[PDB]
């Protein structure tokens, strides 16, 4: 069957990723960003009580999915890529955004694009990969013939710190946040090559979820009426770096 | 409540739209195109028995969705836009393609983009709109404030004919097929303006369908292994017009 979310409390998993979900320390934590604004649009229209729960530090995206599958959250909202391995254990809403990935490196590194990685120009152990992300999936399929020979990374912060310190030469990142971070935070990091792994982001729900239709109709309505476009402009259309 | 499709017969509704579903006579009917290739890729991986059924000639896209909801088909595969209104009555698989629309017109027409339709450079009735398509919903929301005052079209053929005859000055068309037709068939028609109504195509299924996960996981696997990209290149790269 099916029902509406009105009056229901949803434990909503979120995961730190600027400017999707921005975590500020205050003297407690305040969450802002595209995700929190999206949650408000949905709450206002649908009438659920939002119980927003930030994932622990260093939680990977597959870890968030596994946590929801284990019953730790009711839904999860974020820059979460829809993948076949994830779809085996959870459902996803209609997509909230297209997505693709780019190659991230320190300025001055001599890499022209993905061919350099596939042709063995970079030592595999100097390609940094955040485990439990779709980038890892792409790496294992396309680069290393299934071997985990990358330099493993536990978070975006470790990725940035490692590139800046010359511990790794390159990594992969979703295009939205990659543009955001290189245009606003790390002016000495840059993106190179064509984008790859065209994909989508979706809200994670339980499989065969009672509330699947209600959520999907609402997301599609936000898409159709331009609310998702507005939110994307609000949070992403900014550049600080010279 | 879930099951695998192996050995199950699926009645698969398809709808004429070159080069997704291409219909040829000789008396018998042959179907080819992206959709038919996709069915074969899915059939090979999933092991269902395909009973492919072409929708009757005058069938609209909304008509196809309603027919499925009525039980006339088990799934429908095509260039079928996922919309909030359709999601009320059917479910959709994970997307097989991104989509957006463009304005179609005769070459030489002095239209810069959507503003000229919104400003009134063109009477509302100089705009041809195919009934029962996502384009109709866009027109009613963004152009006419709900008024059904466009020039009504029953098929793509009526659209092309009416533009070529000076009866309408513009229509709307999904970008993949609009590019194909203006690049290979109607060399004197063209596209203008920014794309609009960013959306997705999905396979139509019943709501709360037993087989949802099996189909979704397989679609995503085709996405990840490059098969969807391959199919798109195969059927859409051509440009016959000088
Ligand atoms: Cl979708
Ligand atoms: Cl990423
Ligand atoms: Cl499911
Ligand atoms: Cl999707
Ligand atoms: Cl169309
Ligand atoms: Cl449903």
């Amino acid at each position: 069957g099916s029902a509406r979310l009105k009056g229901i409390t949803l434990r909503i998993g979120v995961i730190e990723s600027v400017p999707f979900t921005i975590v500020a320390n205050v003297i407690t934590t305040k969450l802002t960003g595209y995700v929190l604004d999206l949650i408000e649009y949905l709450r206002d229209k649908m009438g659920f009580v939002a119980d927003v729960q930030l994932a622990p530090p260093n939680t990977s995206y597959t870890g968030l999915v596994l946590a929801l599958a284990n019953g730790d959250y009711d839904i999860a909202i974020g820059d979460i890529t829809v993948t076949s391995a994830r779809r085996e254990i959870v459902a996803f809403s209609n997509s909230i955004s297209d997505n693709s990935m780019r190659i991230l490196m320190r300025k001055g590194t001599l890499i022209d694009g993905m061919d350099d990685l596939k042709n063995g120009k970079i030592p595999y152990n100097r390609i940094g990969i955040r485990i439990g992300t779709a980038g890892e999936d792409y790496y294992l399929r396309e680069i290393s013939g299934g071997s985990r020979n990358f330099y493993p990374l536990k978070s975006r912060q470790e990725m940035y710190d490692s590139l800046l310190a010359g511990i790794i030469d390159v990594s992969f990142m979703d295009i939205g946040t990659a543009e955001y971070v290189t245009n606003n935070i790390y002016c000495n990091l840059t993106l190179v090559g064509e984008d790859f792994d065209k994909s989508t982001f979706g809200i994670v729900t339980p499989k065969e979820w009672l509330y699947a239709k209600d959520l999907d109709v609402n997301i599609l309505s936000l898409r159709e009426t331009g609310i998702l476009d507005n939110l994307k402009k609000k949070w992403f259309q900014t550049k600080a770096c010279p």
